[PDB]
């Protein structure tokens, strides 16, 4: 079978055999040899307006599908344009491969065109960042890097490979073209230890108010084993931004409008593929004052951070959840606490959803962003099925409203733990190309949207059927609010009444502007029918979000949010005794 | 005088006392304490749509004015959005300070909001990248970093400082607030050694065809000492993209249409504040086959790279040029070679300029980009003075045409050695705010423009009177050309017939589209009268630039350009003798 | 229960509660606050002559006992003196903690005493390297770092923590002193997936010549599940330098003197906690021309390097071995290939061992190093049980002789994949302190010994009952031999006839010089009886070692060894010319 082929040809074959049917990127001569070979093999090339956007598209693809995705960018500014999107994928622990161009070996350190230390810049935010200088070993390096992206020898996240242009053009002998490096590999499935499963089952039997909080790792499962454990355990259930859609909304455990009540009173916190980072108050006793802790994950990045488990299970989370459910066969949980939370949640969530359809305009006479979520809700079952829809959110206040306003989605993506503004359009494109028969709706602040707005062109040229709804409040409004509240002086946080519909139409998309909230349902209906489309909603600056009211803009010393920080300050003063003296 | 003040207040005072009258950035809570204190001191805040753009604006400010400029960006994605612009400033050796936000010390390594290893990511492309954790020493650190940006303990370029939000809020005692750290410092002026000056004078006296090539370091002078040395030496003169405007166009040495002829035949190459990087063929004997080498600079980054000088002068370049001119008092140079180049240059450059006014449309029936440079030339002395105009160029083919088409500018900026697409709009903004009574004209490819187009909003909101002229050829055209030529398959390099005038109007700027080259002068006149303005020129894909024809897209093994690479391959085969054997 | 205590006190308590009963180090003011608190808690301080030797001692302790060991060293040169020993532990994937001193936060970047970028220097060779600037979070950082040393979020290896002296003096409130961070944690035990177990059992049933090669991860087990799989599978068995002692020498699978024959013919290579690095020919098809590959390990650092498995099991290796053994309950392996290798191994190994007793002196009239191994063999079952002895080897030719000359040992340590000369004495000290009732015998080249010789003092002052036997050949001899062979010019590889016995005596150890090989048994008997003790053996420069003439000094393009490299050159020629 095998004959001598150039490195660039073997790279393209590696990718295709690993299940890569599309590559996101932006062409330059340093990667053209691979670009050409991917084209020749029938791999779709999704070319973008800013390399960072290509990496965001890969991120969305992998997060949605489970298939490791690929971005390809040229030397120098091509690679440096990806740093934010790489960092975002690193924080979220998403497997992806970035292939960068780089100058030929002979010109090393001589000031060749577009030279910059790519591997040194990317090393801190990647699982691997390497320059491949041996033609014979390029295939082996690709396969190992792909494994490291899944989390081998680290934790899941992005990897970076570059091949000097002279090496790309070298031949690889047939003997070195080994099938074991070319072939797709299954995910690892480490299994739980029976004694850890029994120990967790014993903690659940002893707990009165157990609570499961899911993350990334749980979201790699279909949710069915998590529901088996919820049923067997009687635990309350919370998800996070990275783990929406695993548990039906009507499930007796699902209490997503009772987040603070669950954290305050749970006596057994079980994390499932979830970090106890700022989004869960660092798992601090100040935020979980009654909780024993158990941690379940396929990576210690979701076992050891900030709190240790009385039990920690390192295993494929589905298998762990199934085994604990099995161990609770003859347990009859006390669900009084869960059922009381659920009764109040059902009413609070229903009332909140219904109020989205009629929210008053703010004091400036413009639309409250809640009306966008109400109009989507009104259209559900009519012109779209939200239960089949990929929902994306981005921005400041808009994003915080979206976490309450978006309840019925198939899948949800957003700015993530990194707070990465500008993901909305690139994520919408990756999602739409992965799921061409699903509605894809991105709701975004105007600040965030300006970062990646020109990717509306990409959506039109590649026919990604996205709908982008802009909360056009002429501001970085959550920042304007923190300025007013904590300094009395608003400066450098105002934007303008930009025609984002006109920007979309300039790039060949359907555009409409809305000033009257009664026009929103019709404008979003027209956008869904004419995707790719943008709806530019003139929204109020008088709309405090849950995040603006909790001090997210101020950056307290110990926690992201003022109320959590207050509890932390109190915790640090406990029981110091006569040892204490005033800082003077 | 002095009392306890918070770190953030002392930072703002440091900046203002160091001559900072504006800061470019994008607000977040992590830098709000400094942002507020700059506002309170009357420092102008130029807030942008993408943090990378703020660093490009600082770069343009410093390159134009000589005053070290400042960008301020928030933690996480705020800092990671600057990497390309930082890299660009590092390659070009431009002093600038980036102030980044970062999370409070107590949350170190805990997964706080927007955490990422900023200093590790930026260390390879900065002169210093530090986290300031001692309130008492913040002022001292700022002043040392500012010195390192000028090139102390390194070479000129960007520096990065971040202050954890808890440290920003700490008080500094009055004793630690030292005037020697707060005060503006003069540039260093190391002086030449008389013996090196005499040695260079002797080499000039012995040379028949001496040639000066200027760079960055020469461009920090007003050009008058360089002209004294040209007059005294009889040398031919070439500039580079980073050193335009130092020598009158009519000067007997100025032979900018004879670049290859000068490099081929010079017997004495004198670099003045210039790197022998890819833009000058690595100073290779393959490109300068007859040249002895002399190097003059205030930094060894422009003395030791790729070629060593028979003499090297490390000194303030003005002083070096003046001293060598003095040493040649009674020398009568042989200028036959110079004067013969000049006679042919005068005619070639005049004919080329005049032909810009009537260039034929390409085979697709659209405008040749040369017509943009002709229309600017036609308007010169009428509605603008090109000799007072800051010209900016960006893109691929468009940029290569611009290097021949732009001859009469006050100052010129472009994509630089790094090939940093998307600098046009941000640079135009920084230039326009530095020089509010000067025309600022940016000519850009459509590919490059999509990266930073949304900064047209910034130009409108801050009233930066820029004119952006887009070469709208519906392509990354220099890439499309290299694909066709070297692979036969054009893929992923096509864009669309986007309404860039409509994008500008969406953001409140004056916009006009041009399809007929006879309308260009009127459209550019209207743009200059209504700045900020954009002219969207529908240009041809049938237009090979000097760069497309020399293989810049292909990346040869040894040089950026095919003809130079050919010469290099020939050089490597010289005189190997019987030792040689076929690679088989 | 808890009250406010200084950081330094909470660090000492963390270590003791994690099972640390000893800390290896060298005092400086930057670490004195911790040093003092360890002393007060009764944690033994083993103070050394060079910080690198403290980290070698920690490495040996962890590798032998399974308990993560700790070195503590001061700012600046105290930390930079550890880099070789840290790199060695990183290469061998040994958990250990290095606690470094560093200057106070207010003097950051001001040129304080002993300042240097410790965390930047150590980042590339550690699983974590951090400066701890929040007193409240030091205990949490220690516990996370300890987990990472075990391999969480990485792979097993050394970690580095430093606390600025101002932070060491800060108080930690009682609420932040969480028991979950202070307490010792069990090792993780990920379990095999039954489908992978069945797939490996199917490959074993279909193989005619299966072979298991063990490494570090197998050596973390007691070997009983490995023997169960050997018995169930009929596989041949090879160990490596890092995995000796798991399988009795008399076991029908143990064919250590047939390494080449095993690699050449096996049709199923099974790696057990082992890397396919240079020591196994990169697992190359050039070196294993008939082998399908299966990989078993609790870390992907021993699954994905160079060769992929048709099946890869990421699990605690004992559990994986046990499950595959179970799956083969009704399998009757064809062991003819195994039994043929074993018959030739038995004869070859026996003849080799017996010849050690009578190896003639070299052409220069001096002892052949094999006589050292013959004398140890003669003493076995008489003066000591080598099967209860911790054997350590170091050097060039001496080490190569040692790999074949040392066949019985409770445990074996050496220079490792990193080729880290000078480990013998510090390893012997860590081993002797960990196993005070076991004989500890370190055989070293004279070149290697010069690096760490002054740690004989440490052995004497801490009563570490070690025996050091020096192959004193007045040379870096494996290097002198490569120069003679390949350049015809020996330069800068000669040493002198140094009195290493006299060095030992100067540091208060027992010393004896041996020039007559018939005196070796007696001298080694006297050394064992008077440990700590050194035997300085005047050995020949004129003796080829098993490693001689194999291109080790040449450093071929593709493989460590010429014959392997030749096979790689031939592999790259296969099918070239054949395009059409
Ligand atoms: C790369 C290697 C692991 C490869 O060595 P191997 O071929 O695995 O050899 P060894 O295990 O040492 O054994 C070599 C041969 O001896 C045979 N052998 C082994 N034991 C015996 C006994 N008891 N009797 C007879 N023969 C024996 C074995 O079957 C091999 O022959 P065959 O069956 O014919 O193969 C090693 O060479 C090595 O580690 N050296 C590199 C240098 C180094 O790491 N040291 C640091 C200091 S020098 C660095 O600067
Ligand atoms: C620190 C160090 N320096 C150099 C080497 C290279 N090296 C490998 S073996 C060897 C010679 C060892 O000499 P010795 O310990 O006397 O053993 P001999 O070969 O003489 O038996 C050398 C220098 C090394 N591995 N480590
Ligand atoms: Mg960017
Ligand atoms: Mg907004
Ligand atoms: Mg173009
Ligand atoms: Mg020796």
């Amino acid at each position: 079978a095998r004959q001598s082929v150039p490195v660039a040809s073997l790279v393209a074959e590696f990718l295709q055999e690993h299940g890569v049917d599309r590559v996101f990127g932006l062409q330059g001569g340093h990667i053209q040899p691979i670009w050409d070979q991917l084209a020749r093999r029938g791999v779709r090339i999704v070319d973008v307006r800013d390399e960072g956007s290509a990496v965001h598209m890969a991120h969305a693809h992998t997060e949605l599908t489970g298939q490791t995705a690929v971005a390809m960018v040229t030397a120098g500014p091509g690679v440096t344009n990806t740093v934010t999107a790489v960092a975002n994928a690193s924080v979220s622990r998403i497997p992806l491969l970035v292939i960068g161009g780089c100058p030929p070996i002979p010109q090393s350190n001589m000031g060749p065109l577009q030279d910059i230390p790519h591997t040194a810049i990317l090393e801190p935010i990647t699982r691997l960042a390497r320059t491949l200088r041996s033609a014979d070993q390029v295939l082996r390096e690709f396969d190992e890097a792909w494994a490291r992206a899944s989390g081998d020898r680290g934790e899941p996240g992005p990897v970076y490979l570059e091949i000097p242009t002279d090496v790309l053009r070298r031949d690889v002998p047939p003997a070195l073209q080994m099938r074991e490096h070319l072939r797709a590999k299954p995910k690892r499935r480490p299994q739980p230890h029976p004694d850890d499963v029994a120990a967790v089952a014993d903690l659940i039997r002893a707990a009165e108010k157990p609570a499961i909080i899911s993350g990334r790792g749980a979201r790699t499962t279909d949710g069915t084993d998590l529901v088996r454990l919820l049923d067997a355990s009687g635990a309350a259930y919370l998800d996070t931004q990275e783990s929406r859609g695993l548990v039906p909304d009507s499930h007796p455990a699902a209490v997503g409008s009772a987040r603070s009540a669950v954290m305050r009173d749970t006596d057994l916190l079980i994390t499932v593929g979830r970090q106890l980072d700022y989004q869960l108050g660092m798992g601090s006793p100040a935020v979980f004052p009654h909780a024993k802790v158990v941690r379940i994950a396929d990576t210690a990045s979701e076992l050891i951070d900030n709190r240790r488990g009385e039990v920690e299970i390192l295993a494929e989370p589905g298998a762990a959840l199934a085994a604990i459910a099995d161990a609770l066969k003859d347990h009859t949980p006390d669900t009084s606490w869960r059922d009381e939370l659920k009764a109040k949640h059902r009413k609070r969530a229903e009332d909140y959803r219904q109020a989205l359809h009629s929210t008053e305009n703010g004091a400036d006479g413009h639309i409250h962003p809640n009306r966008i979520f109400g109009a989507l809700d009104a259209l559900d079952g009519d012109v779209l099925d939200l239960g089949e829809t990929i929902m994306i959110a981005d921005g400041g206040d808009l994003l915080s409203f979206g976490r309450l306003g978006i309840t019925k989605a198939r899948r949800y993506l957003d700015a993530g733990a990194f707070g990465c503004l500008g993901v909305a359009t690139p994520f919408a494109i990756g999602a739409a190309l992965a799921y061409p028969d699903r509605p894809v709706v991105a709701v975004t602040g105007d600040g965030a949207f300006g970062i990646t707005a020109t990717e509306i062109d990409t959506a039109v040229r590649h026919d990604a059927k996205i709908v982008v709804i802009v909360s056009n409040n002429r501001a970085w409004n959550i920042e304007r609010y923190d300025q007013a509240e904590n300094y009395g002086l608003v400066v450098g946080t105002d934007l303008a009444d930009s025609d984002y519909a006109g920007v979309a139409r300039a790039f060949g998309a359907h555009g409409e502007r809305v000033t009257d909230p009664a026009e929103l349902e019709g404008a979003i209906r027209r956008a869904l029918a004419n995707a790719p489309a943008l709806v530019d909603v003139v929204t109020t600056q008088d709309a405090a979000s849950p995040d603006s009211g909790k001090g997210l803009g101020f950056v307290p010393d110990y926690q992201a949010l003022t109320p959590w920080n207050d509890a932390e300050v109190a915790r640090r003063q406990e029981g110091i005794g006569s040892a204490w003296s005033h800082p003077q």
